[PDB]
């Protein structure tokens, strides 16, 4: 790559894997739309397996932008609206707090207080009906935001309901495959099983263990180069032939909400470029990012800005990865890590690379 | 052109013509995509000068849907958003009536009840501020649709404001050029004069005459050949190369509100297809049409649908227009006349065409 790129992935990275002790990681820059990929450490420490361009690592929340692109994909479809009640797609869920909650509020984390983590109990599809029926909301919908699991992923799992396809069909065939992300998986395949970095927490290897709603809260698994080119498909959406999914990424990054500078799309969280710093960075803090937040709604939507930091933080138990792009510098970048290590450090290591390169 | 086009065009526009006295008219089918012209009678009596592809006719009203695609350019470019205050654009707009009234209001007639026409005797930028000053709401904003010349036109001056360009250079550069309607104005310059048809009403040549926002809310002249590119441009926006023209297309076709069967966009009004025609037909009487509605937000406003019936019908003192058309079966029809005739008979005669074919 161009020393230049090179010297700033090298500069800040370098420090970042010694200061938070990250087994592994891979790293891409796309840069005028062409990326540039970088690896360092250990995909398997007892193994000795180095990490490379074909490691796959856990998205953790990440997740979520590939589930907001889908749901787009299926309003472009015309198979869903945002502004339809969940009851429309789970006629089951007759409980009263539900009059009033849309497939928005779910996608947006503004149904009224959700709960971040599905109960560990819920695992039958009857438990969860149950779980949905008894949850009481905190607040009205669509006035204050809380992060959950629970929320964008029951709006994954009623988004694709009309197409008849599991969800994991629907990601396949509709998100992955045209963009040949042919190395991305909800469920990792045995023939890929080689590939698959283990994560480390308290210095013990582990894997994400199965949970309902994972696939499409936080169950992506993928490499450095099929987030590259998930970046750069986000970063130009107009390239994208399938009509429905050019429009899914360009509503997944529209801006429906707005808490202090943070805007939510699906999936992705957006701010206005420049950024200020210290502002996206402690921001990415789960002290603020988990908090319940008071919200004021984008009324319509603002469609996808260009000038933005776009951008989402993603965690499993033994992984940590980040993505942020700017649409009008068609600059962007990945970090992908098998050790959750704290999200301001993940966002300040991105900020100074990307603001290097323009 | 195939016999089935020119057989249900001659069988239903004739006897419209004879029936309402027309003395000119020019009809355009787009039929798979394709284009297919018909003329009748005088552009000028008096001269005997026939209506041929080349004459121009006042689009009265059908000129909102260029104001709205404008706007839709505007939201795409970053230079406006439908959730901003009007006071935003408009800073001497200081009354405060006008708090919570935004540019979606304005461009969808949901304002609170502004007026169907400016009144006559306002003209000067100094005239047009006292009026809205001292203009004083029917209802709260958002609740109710009317029909209004100084509601859409009003927005149409805002969108342009953050550009520098007056209306006239916006619409020109941003649309009419890159659309190639080389024979479409809003001021016809000489050399077109020849090719301006007269409009007629109780006998009398007549042509629109000055008013204040004339060219935001009814100003635009068309020929039944840029008029068909029109259609098919908004049949099929993905083909437009200049991508925030595409966008705005697309963003003048999303359904803001509904009242009863009917979507308000920007500009266009749309329905679901198959559609009732008793709807549409008895719907576009002004008894109706320009009634007060009570709107329920779609919150977020649905992407535009291909299976609708998107249209918009026109008039001036002297001329009837009316355009219509379905994405999802690349059918639309453009009909110009030069006499304000019901538009429920316009209606009708294209439901007939249309629903032939497709
Ligand atoms: B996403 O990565 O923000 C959501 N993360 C999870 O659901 C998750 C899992 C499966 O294991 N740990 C996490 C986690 C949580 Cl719930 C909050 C913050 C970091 C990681
Ligand atoms: B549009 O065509 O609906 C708005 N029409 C006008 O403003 C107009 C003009 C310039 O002259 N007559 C009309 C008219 C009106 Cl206000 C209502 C219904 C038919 C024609």
């Amino acid at each position: 790559a161009p020393q230049q790129i090179n010297d700033i992935v090298h500069r800040t990275i370098t420090p970042l894997i010694e200061q938070q002790k990250i087994p592994g990681m891979a790293v891409a820059v796309i840069y005028q739309g062409k990326p540039y990929y970088f690896t360092w450490g250990y995909a398997d420490i007892a193994k000795k397996q180095p990490v490379t361009q074909q490691t796959l690592f856990e998205l953790g929340s990440v997740s979520k932008t590939f589930t907001g692109v889908l749901g787009g994909d299926a309003i472009a479809r015309g198979e869903i609206k945002l502004s339809d009640p969940t009851t429309k797609y789970w006629p089951e869920l007759t409980a009263k707090q539900w009059n009033g909650i849309t497939l928005l509020h779910l996608a947006t984390y503004t149904a009224g207080g959700l709960p971040l983590q599905v109960p560990d109990e819920v695992k039958s599809s009857s438990d969860l009906l149950r779980f949905y029926q008894n949850w009481q909301p905190a607040w009205a919908p669509g006035t204050q935001r809380l992060y959950a699991n629970s929320s964008i992923g029951l709006f994954g799992a009623l988004a694709v309901k009309p197409s008849g396809l599991s969800f994991e069909q629907a990601m396949q065939t509709r998100v992955f495959q045209p963009l040949k992300l042919n190395h991305t998986w909800i469920n990792v395949p045995p023939a890929e099983e080689k590939n698959y970095a283990w994560g480390y927490r308290e210095g013990k290897a582990v894997h994400v263990s199965p949970g309902a709603l994972d696939a499409e809260a936080y169950g992506v698994k993928s490499t450095i180069e099929d987030m590259a080119r998930w970046v750069q498909s986000n970063l130009k959406p107009l390239d994208i032939n399938e009509k429905t999914l050019q429009q899914g990424i360009q509503l997944a990054q529209s801006r429906y909400w707005q808490t202090g500078d943070m805007y939510q799309g699906l999936g992705w969280e957006m701010l206005d470029w420049p950024v200020n710093p210290d502002s996206i960075i402690n921001g990415s803090d789960n002290k603020i990012a988990l908090a319940a937040r008071p919200v004021k709604a984008i009324t319509p939507p603002t469609p996808a800005v260009r000038a933005s930091w776009v951008h989402k933080t993603g965690a499993t138990g033994g992984f940590g990865s980040y993505v942020a792009f700017i649409p009008e510098k068609e600059l962007g970048i990945v970090m992908l890590a098998n050790k959750n290590y704290p999200n301001p450090a993940r966002v300040d290591a991105a900020w100074q690379i990307l603001n290097a390169l323009a």
